[PDB]
């Protein structure tokens, strides 16, 4: 059933009663920001109503089921939560057992399940007040919807507009929510604080509220970072000012001197580059964003001040956890990946952030350095505008990519950057050698562009799995890993093709 405002007193009012009985809450995380933002609004209500309740980060719903099944009837939990998860696939046939507990539902995915729906016992929560998914769009924001059911309860707390606009802010990034969408949710936030959008040029110092809004150049992590790396790894913008082709470098640095700025400048901190060149940028950057259709580049962004520090916004701190979150050494996962970004999320001081920047760096610059290579070297192509395949079996390239954590982080990053030199989105299939153990890792990932045609792309890849009888060493909510034999690449790519036609 869909459960709106008119019933979050009720909702919550069970919470309690139940709370009093030793009974708890378990909350399973899907490994988005935003679902971490929606855990932290949550447990913020929680903690003040002394209400006991656990995290559980799921990575797929194979683990969702298996600790589903190992909890109940075997401790305290009375009430579970599904996070960024499960409002789109037939819950019931999943779990089975499940009308002894009151089981939520907090998911950006629409449509949501028929089953879903009208099932009595499973509560889809929306903050209106009037493995197959059906998934087609994301909506509403996890956060926003936590946000909401505090304000019907007079529970807000005004730090929760922070960790809202950082999870509107991570479905921005992630590609689930167009600009529009964007503004309007930051205009909800201005609304309810009362806070005025200040100009691109206002530095912050003398704003006297905790938070505000400014007119933005969103390339990432420019505050954070210097001009020139920032302006080159800001995805949309590089892929639209062609600075990734063949010597995509020396058509950048032309550009950078197009500007009037020296790469001395360009290339320092941007918080140390004088204000003179950052004039200089803003305003050519205004009109190269009309020469190459960009204008979205200049957004509001929603800021917290940490100390003296006004120069962490909620799209940095989205990059910065978002990062935090990727696994990217052998022993990080989500389980416990999930309580680093969450501590991250609730920090009240600026420097913990600087890891965060700092992972987001380097990984992109790496990301970026390798994937341009790839795109204009590899052996990448179009396989029937089903998807994009890739094989990288150069000695440099794949012992870097080999092992799953980067294999994935490539081939997410070549999704996007292969979709947006072509115009076409597709899901991504990537190949790295593995030589020493004489494999190719084979990664399938489709971005959340792509949701409409996830079920099929799942399905196929894990079919063609299936009939080479090889494995699924890991699979997440939108990505599979499996490994072949290195002398069946062939083989495995005619298997492949054969299924994705059927
Ligand atoms: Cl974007
Ligand atoms: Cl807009
Ligand atoms: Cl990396």
């Amino acid at each position: 059933m869909i459960i709106n405002g008119t019933s979050f007193e009720e909702l919550y009012n069970g919470l309690r009663n139940r709370g009093k009985d030793k009974k708890t809450i378990q909350l399973y995380v899907s490994p988005t920001v935003d679902a971490i933002v929606c855990y932290k609004i949550l447990s913020m209500m929680f903690e003040k109503d002394g209400l006991l309740h656990s995290a559980v980060p799921v990575n797929n719903y194979e683990t969702l089921s298996r600790v589903f099944k190992e909890t109940i009837g075997h401790t305290d939990v009375h009430t579970v939560f599904f996070i960024d998860c499960a409002g789109s696939i037939d819950v019931s046939e999943l779990l089975g057992d499940i009308e002894n507990i009151f089981v939520y539902i907090i998911d950006s995915h629409r449509p949501f399940n028929k089953l879903n729906v009208t099932n009595t016992n499973i509560g889809l929560i929306t903050s209106n007040e009037y493995v197959d998914s059906d998934g087609e769009f994301y909506s509403e924001s996890v956060g926003r919807v936590a946000l909401a059911i505090a304000k019907k309860l007079n529970k807000v707390e005004n730090d929760m507009y922070w960790y809202a606009a950082i999870g509107v802010c991570d479905q921005y990034i992630s590609l689930k929510i167009n600009a529009k969408t964007y503004v309007h949710a930051i205009q909800y936030f201005i609304d309810n604080l009362q806070l005025e959008t200040l100009e691109i040029t206002d530095l912050l110092q003398t704003v006297k509220t905790p938070m505000c809004v400014k007119m933005d150049c969103q390339l990432m992590l420019l505050r954070h970072w210097t001009l020139y790396d920032s302006l080159f790894h800001t995805r949309e913008i590089a892929s639209k000012l062609g600075i990734w082709t063949s010597r995509g470098k020396e058509k950048f640095d032309v550009l950078i001197a197009d500007m009037g700025i020296p790469l001395s400048q360009a290339q320092q901190s941007y918080k140390t580059m004088s204000l003179e060149m950052k004039n200089k940028f803003l305003l050519k950057m205004e009109g190269y964003s009309k020469f190459y259709h960009f204008e979205n580049l200049f957004l509001p962004s929603f800021f917290k001040k940490f100390g003296m520090d006004y120069s962490i916004s909620a799209f940095d701190a989205a990059h910065a956890i978002g990062s935090i979150i990727t696994n990217d050494e052998p022993d990080q996962n989500w389980q416990q990946q999930f309580w680093e970004g969450f501590k991250l999320l609730s920090s009240t001081t600026a420097e913990p952030y600087d890891f965060g920047f700092a992972k987001c760096i380097e990984s992109n610059k790496n990301l970026v350095e390798t994937g341009i290579i790839l795109l204009l070297s590899g052996s990448c192509f179009n396989e029937a505008n089903k998807y994009r395949f890739c094989s990288v079996s150069d000695e440099l390239l794949s012992i870097r990519f080999k092992t799953p954590y980067k294999a994935l982080q490539l081939a997410q990053f070549l999704a996007e950057a292969s979709s947006r030199r072509y115009k076409k989105w597709l899901p991504f299939i990537l190949a790295v050698l593995d030589a020493e153990k004489k494999t190719f890792v084979i990664v399938g990932y489709s971005s959340p562009i792509s949701v409409k045609t996830l079920n099929y792309f799942g399905a196929k890849f894990t079919q063609t799995a299936q009939n080479m009888k090889i494995s699924i060493l890991q699979k997440s909510f939108d990505s599979f890993v499996t490994e072949i034999h290195r002398e069946n690449l062939v083989k495995y790519k005619k298997a492949l093709h054969k299924c994705f036609t059927s």
